[PDB]
């Protein structure tokens, strides 16, 4: 039976440590992958790890150059949450170098995206069998979530940018039903930037909080039906969430343009007017990372907020980090659970290597008592090479 | 409940990226089997990767010599499509130099041929049980398809042949039922010569595509009932399908004798009167791989077609290529879907290690878009050794 | 259904070898974890060893200082009891530098403490899905049993310490419904000191035996309800089943307080006012191991006893020990049968290296013939680093 | 429901390969265990290699000294036929320096035995659960089968020995069911030694093939009722089957005293009063492997033969035999499969290594063409070490 997706959102006061998979640490003697850009998404029954390899082993010759984004060796893959991605217990999804993946209730829905820059082609798979394809558009890098999709009512939804990462592009959304798409929408968003969208679904409604790698250090939002209606925004707080960004001050409810340029992926958990923010801890650079209440935050522009809670202290190197959900039939709750991973980045362009990879944390939700702290990838650079 | 075979092959209009094993970069670090004579097959339920090992891992002292083609330590065995064959996630399935495997809807028929050069017995195993034996009738290297066998209505189908390998040799067609043979035919085919068959069903009805090692650089066919009435041929298309072959020119629907000797594994899938090819790109060496639609080249002797798409460069090793096939009760679509996978050979002859061994890519048909790029095996060598 | 916890303990005369897992031995090559505090819980269905990593394999230089207790990389794992740890065999259950697991029939119930030392959570996960938290009331590194919990007609219960660990602590028995904290009781116990609680059930009465490491060579006892209505006290019998401890003498039904200060996880079995004792051989460092059978211990004082049955011999290194339990659900008898594991400690800071491992070794009672030996760890140290 | 055993041996003509693990050359560089004494059992749904481990990988310092026979490091695993014993696919079923295993149609018992050479206990399990304990009843090395038991009608049944090794010792059979001794008999055979004994069902009754290894260069058998009803003897045939042993000449319906001394484990199928011997080429060593139908054997003293079918060349390594069945409920043939397996030892002592493991080949009992030749160990010793 179909993941339903008509409930509301937890109310939460912290987040409790969900998982932690030490991959780099393990990798320099184990055999695992060389991965970025993870993600987790749960089904009914179990919750994995999504990844997109080099095709290559931490700690081996063909790990070189691996800062390097796109090639025809990358894949997706997944594995039991917590578990290092290795070639012994990963399940292969995908040829890809960007991906989306989320379970209906049913079947596991994929999305690989590979071949050239100038006109990739996203491939979708319904139970690791090839439902649909979406070829790029405006023939410049199509590009999708690199976390999961979000599902309501048997039918899930995806957004998709095609076009220059300095300035316009082009965005979509994708509504599919087993695997094949049988509605899309492009945005109606001058001056506005969308990539890297995390998307959850909250009582019948898909809120997606993306990436402005354009002109914007806060973070834009689409709210979209069953049926690609849709509003659009920025967060107008003041602690703004994106990297590179300034420091906290006056918000905007366009792209606040200080530190626009270039960013990060990241998430936030629209509650009500209010807002969950994930971010690192440095303005700069990956470092660090915080998740940040600001009860008014979604529309009120200010940089007061009511409670940091420390995941990754300044000190150590963060990345990525999105949104992923867990629905009642899994938990047996009566709501949406929030959840979130952060992508641990080690090696290059900052640290020096011949490669990059990066290790997963994870965090729940949670009505209960809760603690900041620091779990770092913890892993010491460099290696045998 | 058994596999149909009862529908016919989807229309399509490209083939969208399926699989990438990645094995041989992997297999720099992690624990991986030297193997060769990779293929695809699936059920009702799952697609695994069939392949033969050299009871060996590679960049260890033990794949030296594995050049070699047949020898009392080679073993077939299956994983997981996509994945890297190792001793951690492959199955055993049976003692064999040479072999088939396809699954009826029921259980896995495998078929694995070892002993000496001139009394090699076919060991048949059903659902890993041994139900059947087929001894060589001509004492000279009996070999099978190094693909999936074909099912139609719980009968499965396979080719062997018998003889020499630069002459008239003998070919014979196999019915099994629950993994014993209940019917064989030899085929009356003087002048033709068949080897390393591909086979499909289509409504019905088996398509086999095969190698003339013998004087043929365009590819023989057998199309078989599920009573084992034949009729045989060489596709006419001037679009050569072996390798080594002549530069495209005018076809035959005999062999065509410039650069007839020698050969490779390969396959097409006839549609109507017209052809899709999978081929090499070099004219000479195992280099480069494409896919070509020529609308009546199964019939018709000219060079021209409509449709090339890209999967390997010219300048990076592909080798043996076949077909497999997915069924409506795996897939849920009305159809038989056609799909293809690439071996990408590495080692000797022709590059300088003490080893050979193969990765192997996959794609399916698909009645969407589609896009041409180059996936290659990706390892550098040599290896450590 | 539900494990009912309503029948007694099996009646038995030894013990009769289980498992071992060679971990430290396996690991000189193998990919296997470093960990500490490892123990079994069985379900309905299965038994699997639970460990604390230190996110590091052995043999690998992330090893390097792993005789410290707490870290944000320690997480609890899981594998089938007698397989080495390893990234490839084993589950993610939760981050931790402290835990307990049990399987209340329906589902495993998994507790992990992490965070930082004057302020940490208890992380309750029913399914891997959590279900509560617990945070530390006296801020001074909340820790629990590093056993099993035990389980009694849907209801599992725990025990957890926080305070000094030098002098007065406070200690909570807590009960769990699907991973709920639906009641928890402070023990009011002047004078005595609870830590490390091996506990299981008997007719649906708990019994855990713990650690006293501030000044008690004996081991201290808590006896409760469904309801948590409690005794306290500490074995009586002159054989001290601590270590450090003095000799065999005279006991008390107090903490024997010479050589009483630190201490070591153990466990025993009440079996009426007898008692089973598992121990150390030696009396000043966790070295050897023995099971004594003394018919009057839990309640009388001298040193007198009926049965020795040797498990590790004085010449090697052993560690923590711990109880867990099979009951009728699993096995079909009528009664819940005793076994115990044993950590064997290897590495610091007893031996050169850079690290801390153990492996185990467990038993079950039997109502059969036994013999005592020494099934020792086995490796030779110090490894290549 | 359980296995019946109430069918007869399948009719056969001559031996199919079956299986071929490639263990020792996968490990030297796979980690793989260090094993001796393995064999293969059956169940209604899959079959398994069981075997045992010194708790030791291949090529790791810890296989030093491995050509010693009992330790408490030693034991009992599985892991699927054909499949390299890895500590990453290997199942632990008991601490083991001697085992027997089998399956009844409900669940795996297995045997294992452990403690010191005057008093070792066996432990059985039934369902990876203990169910009973047997004791050593002379204090003199306790052993057992080291291949499958044989299971009639839910009941399993067994042979240990105890006592010298050069000399008359003491045997029994024992019938279990549930993993419980429920009957047992010391045979009464003066100047008769059994050992290792190759134990299949036949019609509900049991024959066993054994090893003598104080007097016998041709080999003892036990035939027993489910009640232990017993008769006993030698084989007569002058193709005498143990090893060492004189050339082939005049048999014996008692022991061949010329090279009766020492021995190895072997087995053969009773056919009428014929008799299919497998047995070492080399008269002195454990060297190649042949199969040798005797069509009069079992009765008749003369040494001549009809069939030979060779396994393994006097030029390669091999070891210890054993019969293993396969039963109409996983076959669905109307008989009872005979099957053999061959471990091919390498190392100490015939060759200068630390170390000593075997691999495994294996061969099922069929009625259609075969062939003989070599399938011998491969691997290339010495190894790094
Ligand atoms: C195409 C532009 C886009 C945003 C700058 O690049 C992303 C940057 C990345 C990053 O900033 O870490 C890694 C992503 N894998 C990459 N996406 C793709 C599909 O290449
Ligand atoms: C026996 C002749 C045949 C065609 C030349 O050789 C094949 C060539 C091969 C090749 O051209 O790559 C590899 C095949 N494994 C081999 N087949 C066997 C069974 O040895
Ligand atoms: C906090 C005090 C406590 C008792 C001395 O330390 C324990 C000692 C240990 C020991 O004596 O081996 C190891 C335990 N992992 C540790 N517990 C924690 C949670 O750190
Ligand atoms: C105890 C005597 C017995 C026969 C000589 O030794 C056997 C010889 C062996 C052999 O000849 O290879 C290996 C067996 N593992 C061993 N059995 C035990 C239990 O140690
Ligand atoms: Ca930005
Ligand atoms: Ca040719
Ligand atoms: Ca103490
Ligand atoms: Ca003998």
């Amino acid at each position: 039976v179909k993941l339903a997706g008509n409930s509301s959102l937890c109310p939460i006061n912290g987040w409790a440590v969900y998982s932690k998979d030490n991959s780099i640490r393990i990798g320099s003697k184990g055999d695992v992958f060389v991965i970025r850009e993870p993600f987790i998404s749960c089904s009914h029954l179990e919750c994995r790890t999504f990844f997109l390899t080099q095709g290559a082993l931490l700690n081996d010759k063909h790990s070189n150059g691996t800062v390097k984004d796109r090639s025809p060796h990358r894949t997706l893959m997944s594995c039991p949450v917590g578990e290092a991605p290795s070639p012994y217990n990963s399940r292969f999804e995908s040829v890809a170098w960007s991906a989306s993946a989320c379970h209906d209730g049913t079947s596991w829905l994929t999305i690989g995206i590979s071949g050239p820059d100038n006109g990739a082609v996203a491939v979708l798979k319904y139970n690791g069998i090839i439902t649909d394809t979406i070829k790029s558009w405006r023939n410049n890098i199509l590009r999708t979530q690199e976390s999961e999709c979000a599902c309501v009512n048997g039918s899930c939804f995806t957004v998709m940018t095609d076009g220059p990462s300095n300035g316009q592009a082009s965005y979509k959304i994708f509504k599919m039903e087993k695997g094949k798409v049988v509605k899309s929408v492009e945005l109606d968003a001058p001056n506005y930037y969308y990539e890297e969208c995390s998307c959850y679904p909250n009582a019948g409604e898909i809120t997606c909080v993306c990436r402005d790698n354009w002109h914007g250090s806060n973070r834009p939002w689409v709210s979209f039906n069953q049926n690609l209606e849709y509003q659009i925004g920025y967060i107008c707080s003041g602690v703004f969430g994106d990297n590179p960004r300034p420091n906290d001050g006056t918000g905007s409810c366009g792209p606040v343009s200080s530190n626009g340029a270039y960013g990060v992926k990241g998430f936030s958990f629209k509650y009500g007017n209010g807002v969950w923010i994930g971010r690192t801890k440095s303005t700069n650079s990956r470092s660090g990372f915080e998740m940040i209440w600001d009860p008014n935050g979604w529309t009120e522009t200010d940089s007061s907020f009511s409670v940091k809670q420390d995941i990754v202290a300044i000190t150590d190197w963060s990345g990525y980090s999105g949104s992923f959900v867990q629905h009642p039939e899994l938990t047996g709750l009566d709501c949406i659970r929030p959840c979130f991973w952060v992508e641990l980045i080690r090696g290059r362009p900052k640290e020096s290597t011949i490669w990059t990879s990066g290790s997963s944390i994870s965090f729940c939700g949670v009505n209960s008592d809760t603690v900041g702290w620091s779990w770092p990838d913890g892993a010491e650079l460099p290696f045998t090479i």
